[PDB]
């Protein structure tokens, strides 16, 4: 990603304004290719080193974004881009952004000491790095209000209300004002909403003390944070200000909102060492922004000290938010122009009949200009994004909590979903089945029971090498860890603080230990007791990694079938080694804190076997998901065998499964294909060495691949990446922090095991199951389904008012004023408002909808639709002219003070029912959506429309005065329009109730061939070399 930036400080005084001043009024028009306004607006030519207005050339993507040099100070030149803030250097003589003193440099050496920023000049800190708070730019009512009306729309909405108050009309131009206004309200409404979801989720201001080098205390609000700072972390609580380093003492904090679970992660003081300082490796020696402090009093002191790393909108939170909160179709196009053509024919059509009817030019064009200008329904923009919003609200009633709606519509057309293993598939608690001891009768196993039976070491190594912590009421850390605590039958009390109790043979105290990470899967820990001459270490974690970080002679020719046993079973076992630390190393690392050295010559001891069991509301959901041909596949971190045995437990997909055997090792790396005892499954190493050695078989493995156990953190984004390289819609469904960067890299994310809308990801549930994947699916693809319904009704509106319209200026007449108030707003915008209703059902459908609104069965059904509509238009013209009527007086009284007449009454009354026909005639699914009669709300308000369109085609006693009507005694008020409306009501869902057949499709399929979307032949070809 690179740009560049040119700009010029100012220009002369003169034409420059006047040039602006008047190529204005073609500034609506000039949307496209913003550069040329920016271009020749204000564009000198000065130097390259007082630039004020700048502006970036378009190298990788097509946008435009304006800035400004603000200078307070030097020169102190900067400008906000994004949020992240550009100086002016003065060496590279170019701009640079705000990353010095990081990423290779600030080594150790200097980050060590923290004099304690002595009272210097603090004005250049302040004015660089900017203010320590994250401040949200909000809008009052008009800075809401004078930007929103810069769109076209806005534009043309007042050229009509103007055209409309120039032709002595008062009536229609003050509902489209009310319209207006409306849309206005909902979307300032709209935008507080936003605003207000994202301002009360960030943190808010406290009272912090910044220490000075000295006996110099003050009591200085929340904002004095800088890089290369050193704060006082008080009161044992959280609050955290942005991202922090400790480098004195050890804390525990609760990374709930910014990676997805509620563990307590113990850090670790910043060890000695020349070397680089970077924040990817480092994951449990800084602190992050919004953690919370559990438990941390001192270490060596008073209390401990932390560093300031970053600052600003740059931290490991605001980043993300600025990264997640950033705001990111071609037959609307061919629509909008074949829509542009019939209306240019249709006014071509009206003028031209108008210029047969002796009209005189003073009278053409105040109807050509209002025909013209009248096309489209009024509360567009107003109809098209309340879906969103309802679906938002709607969803909230059910457990998914979205922070904004902008990936609704990609739900719909999903194909691939992972699923996690631990807390996602499986229930969370574990369950103790023995331990399996591998030192006794020289390494022999002793028939291992469920019991409680440690020997020599078996109790300290199990009851110290963790990392519990209690808070007032009971230690709480991993589920494993309790686990295994509770099943020993020691108890942890208050270094103090690491003690137990409870001790047979001898009391044991924990000296040093090690917390664990995602990047190496074992964790350290020093152990000792009065009464030996040399301490121990313990460590545990994954048997295929401690097996070649050991002695070479550990264990005969016996594991890997043991192991494959115990994990083809359903059970989760894991390895548990030892060191003998003699007195020298023990001596010279207990003050080093040193990890390359400590896992050296290792010695097993026993292994754990745990127990994990499904959750029993899986099955159905699972069944659900494969029964939609929709692929499902499991990524996960454990066992090649337990991800295996997990998968076969359910046993969704799985005809001649093929595994990867180990022990291949080969200089060119030929893995061949064997057998278990269609689909593949790839292991972590295994996937990592194939796509760099022969980067042909990527795509060739990945389709039938679906079981991917021992992952690592860094590879499942790039698992993502190249997923979604091919154009695929996978989605990651992750519990833990081990796949947190890759939520940020896909489509969808869940965020199950979550709160309050976590910033982790934009989909978050609040219950602990996988049926909110397909709830998400079918809300997209119902939203979806209305959407273009919407669409579909609102053209057929158009359309049909065209018609009326043509059919209307036939020679002489014009509808009602208050007519058209009643249909723009009675029979189109009530139904328009409520057309949100009828959700997804409870069953889902193998049919996908459709992606595009320009199909040919769509057009053809629109098209049928308008010659039916148009063919019963000119039946009842016949009928009501065919009848004996009076002579009309046209010719003599022409203008606009007869509306009262027999020729546009019958048209209306014919009219008025075309709407609330065709609106219930399009919003209709079986497999997508609900029925008609489920929503209460829109059913009374249709009943009640009809009700009051009945009341008066019969007795026409009252609503004929002030509504411009007439009486007629004759039998037009009977069944001989009666029972042709009724006819064109039940023809209209007998045409429509017939085409949505397969008969298009299966006429439209054996046509073409596999193209353009081929991926038949695609999988064809995959399955050709087999
Ligand atoms: N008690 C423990 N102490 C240290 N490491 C452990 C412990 N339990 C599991 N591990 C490590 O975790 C890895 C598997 O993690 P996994 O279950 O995939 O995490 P997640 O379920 O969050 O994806 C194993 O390689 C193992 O080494
Ligand atoms: F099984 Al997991 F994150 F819980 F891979
Ligand atoms: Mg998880």
């Amino acid at each position: 990603r690179l740009s560049g930036y040119c700009g010029s400080p100012w220009r002369v005084i003169g034409y420059h304004v006047v040039v602006w001043m008047m190529a204005g009024i073609p500034l609506l028009l000039f949307r496209w290719k913003p550069l040329w306004g920016v271009r020749l607006r204000l564009r000198p030519c000065n130097l390259a080193h007082a630039e004020t207005l700048v502006i970036e050339i378009r190298d990788k993507e097509d946008s435009s974004w304006q800035l400004f040099t603000v200078q307070v100070q030097r020169v102190l030149r900067y400008y906000l881009f994004q949020g992240q803030r550009y100086i002016w250097i003065e060496t590279q003589q170019a701009f640079y952004q705000v990353s010095l003193l990081d990423h290779g440099r600030s080594c150790d050496d200097v980050h060590r000491s923290r004099h304690g920023l002595s009272l210097q000049d603090q004005m250049v800190r302040k004015a660089i790095y900017g203010p320590n708070v994250i401040s949200i730019p909000v809008k009052s009512y008009p800075q809401l209000l004078v930007d929103e009306a810069l769109n076209p729309y806005y534009g043309f909405q007042a050229f009509s209300i103007a055209l409309w108050l120039a032709d002595h009309y008062y009536w229609y131009a003050l509902c489209i004002f009310l319209i207006s206004s409306i849309s206005i309200c909902l979307s300032l409404y709209k935008t507080r909403k936003q605003s207000q979801t994202l301002r009360d989720m960030v943190k808010l201001s406290m009272r912090v003390c910044v220490c000075r080098p000295g006996g110099e205390e003050e009591w200085v609000d929340s904002s004095e944070l800088v890089p290369g700072d050193c704060l006082v972390l008080p009161q044992e609580g959280g609050l955290m200000p942005c991202d922090a380093a400790l480098v004195a003492g050890e804390c525990m904090v609760n990374e709930s909102s910014l990676t997805g679970e509620s563990i307590p992660v113990l850090k670790t003081a910043l060890p000695e060492g020349l070397g680089p300082y970077c924040a990817e490796t480092h994951r449990r020696h800084t602190l992050f922004c919004g953690t919370l402090i559990l438990q941390a009093r001192a270490y060596v002191g008073p209390h401990v000290l932390a560093v300031v790393t970053r600052t600003g909108f740059c931290t490991a939170k605001g980043g993300l938010v600025s990264s997640i909160l950033h705001p990111r179709y071609k037959h609307s196009m061919k629509f909008v122009a074949a829509l542009s053509v019939l209306a240019l024919l249709g006014t071509i059509y009206s003028i031209f009949i108008l210029y047969r009817n002796r009209v005189p030019l003073n009278e053409i064009v105040i109807r050509a200009l209002d025909l013209v200008t009248v096309v489209v329904p009024p509360a567009l923009p107003a109809a098209m994004t309340v879906c969103t919003l309802y679906a938002q609200s709607r969803l909230r009633r059910q457990g998914i909590f979205c922070i904004h709606p902008l990936r609704i519509n990609l739900g719909g057309k999903l194909q691939l979903v992972c699923f996690d293993k631990t807390g996602t598939l499986t229930e969370d608690g574990l369950d103790v089945m023995g331990v399996v001891p591998l030192k006794g009768q020289a390494f022999l196993p002793l028939v291992p029971e469920p019991r409680r039976l440690p020997v020599g070491p078996l109790l300290r190594a199990l009851a110290t090498c963790h990392a519990l912590s209690r808070l007032q009421d009971t230690p709480v850390g991993d589920p494993m860890d309790l686990k295994m605590v509770e099943s020993t039958g020691w108890v942890l009390e208050e270094e103090p603080q690491l003690q137990a109790m409870e001790e047979p043979p001898v009391p044991v105290s924990v000296l040093h230990r090690f917390p664990f990470s995602s990047a190496l899967q074992r964790m350290s820990v020093v152990v000792a007791w009065p009464g030996a001459t040399q301490p121990e270490a313990y460590v545990k974690g994954s048997p295929e990694l401690v097996a070649g970080l050991c002695n070479p002679e550990t264990v005969p020719t016996d594991f890997a079938q043991m192991l494959q046993s115990y994990t083809a079973a359903g059970y989760r076992v894991v390895a548990l080694a030892s060191k003998p630390l003699p007195t020298v190393p023990s001596l010279e690392a207990a003050q080093q804190l040193t990890r390359d050295t400590v896992e050296g010559d290792l010695s097993l001891l026993g292994l754990l076997v745990m127990r994990n069991l499904l959750k029993p509301q899986t099955t159905p959901v699972i069944q659900a998901l494969r029964r939609t041909r929709i692929r499902a596949v499991m990524v996960t971190g454990d066992n090649l065998q337990t991800a295996v045995t997990v998968a076969r437990g359910c046993g969704m997909v799985a005809p001649q499964e093929h595994l990867i055997i180990v022990h291949a090792t080969h200089p060119e790396r030929g893995q061949p294909a064997s057998l278990e005892f269609r689909h593949l499954a790839l292991s972590g190493p295994t996937f990592g060495i194939i796509v760099k050695h022969f980067p042909k078989l990527l795509p060739k493995v990945l389709v039938q691949g679906t079981v991917f156990a021992r992952m690592a953190p860094e590879q499942k984004t790039e698992l993502v990446c190249e997923l979604q390289k091919l154009q695929y819609c996978v989605g990651m469904c992750g519990d833990g922090a081990n796949d947190c960067g890759a939520l940020k890299a896909a489509d969808v994310g869940i965020s199950l095991s979550q709160a309050e809308a976590s910033v982790v990801s934009p989909f978050t549930s609040s219950m602990a199951s996988i049926e909110c994947v397909p709830m998400v699916i079918r809300e997209g693809r119902c939203s979806l389904d209305t959407s273009f319904s919407v669409f579909k009704y609102m053209a057929l509106y158009s359309l049909t008012q065209f018609i009326s319209v043509l059919i209307l200026y036939t020679i002489n007449t014009n509808l009602g004023d208050l007519q058209f108030l009643a249909i723009d707003l009675v029979i189109t915008t009530t139904v328009a408002v409520l057309m949100s209703r009828t959700g997804p059902a409870l069953v889902l459908g193998r049919v996908r909808p459709p992606g595009a609104l320009l199909s040919v069965p769509v057009l053809s059904s629109l098209l049928l639709q308008m010659v039916l509509v148009t063919g019963v238009q000119l039946g009842g013209y016949f009928l009501t002219l065919a009848q004996p009527w009076f002579v009309p007086l046209n010719r003599t009284v022409a203008a606009p003070d007869n509306l009262p007449n027999y020729e546009n009454t019958v048209v209306f009354s014919l009219s008025s029912f075309q709407y609330l026909i065709l609106a219930a005639a399009v919003s209709k699914g079986a497999p997508f959506r609900r029925p008609l009669y489920t929503n209460v709300p829109f059913l009374v308000a249709l009943a009640l429309l009809s009700s009051v369109l009945v009341g008066l085609v019969l007795v026409p006693g009252l609503l004929q005065g002030p509504l411009a009507l007439r009486n007629i005694t004759d039998t037009g008020f009977k069944l001989l329009l009666l029972g042709l409306v009724t006819l064109n009501f039940v023809g209209a869902f007998m045409l429509e109730s017939v085409l949505d057949q397969c008969l298009p499709a299966c006429l439209r399929r054996l046509r073409p061939k596999r193209a353009s979307k081929k991926r038949f032949k695609q999988l064809e070809r995959e399955l050709a070399e087999q």
